[PDB]
């Protein structure tokens, strides 16, 4: 498993314009267009970022060029943040997808703001990291996938999504 393994399954794949887990419209692998509640702001964001004039629908050739995007911002994200770096380059290879998981999902600054499971990972405490990892909204709001992030954390394996 990879990166890109691993978020395909968590985003799924869809080719038209759909609204995420908290209403927001989205394509492609989760590709957020636009927080507006406006369908017509959505299609004009979809349109800047292919170069084209979509009507709301994309090629999977597209999707997975967004992907691609989505995830070299979110390493770079990673990568430019003083919390974040350190941690990061603590961790082993799989738990660093989890971590890119998470800032794929949350952005940068929403998870630079876990502070205190930040250092736990960093100490590699992973029982006590997974504890609180849970104590929060993101595991509230999308238990199953939290779930499968904490285990990767909590195990370095993939065993939560073989
Ligand atoms: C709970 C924080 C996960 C994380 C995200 C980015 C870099 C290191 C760790
Ligand atoms: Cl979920």
């Amino acid at each position: 498993m990879n990166i890109f393994e691993m978020l395909r399954i968590d985003e799924g794949l869809r080719l038209k314009i759909y609204k995420d887990t908290e209403g927001y419209y989205t394509i492609g692998i989760g590709h957020l267009l636009t927080k507006s509640p406006s369908l017509n702001a959505a299609k004009s964001e979809l349109d800047k970022a292919i170069g084209r004039n979509c009507n709301g629908v994309i090629t999977k050739d597209e999707a997975e060029k967004l992907f691609n995007q989505d995830v070299d911002a979110a390493v770079r994200g990673i990568l430019r943040n003083a919390k974040l770096k350190p941690v990061y380059d603590s961790l082993d290879a799989v738990r660093r997808c989890a971590a890119i998981n998470m800032v794929f999902q949350m952005g940068e600054t929403g998870v630079a703001g876990f502070t205190n499971s930040l250092r736990m990972l960093q100490q590699k405490r992973w029982d006590e990291a997974a504890v609180n990892l849970a104590k929060s909204r993101w595991y509230n709001q999308t238990p199953n996938r939290a779930k499968r992030v904490i285990t990767t954390f909590r195990t370095g394996t993939w065993d939560a999504y073989k």
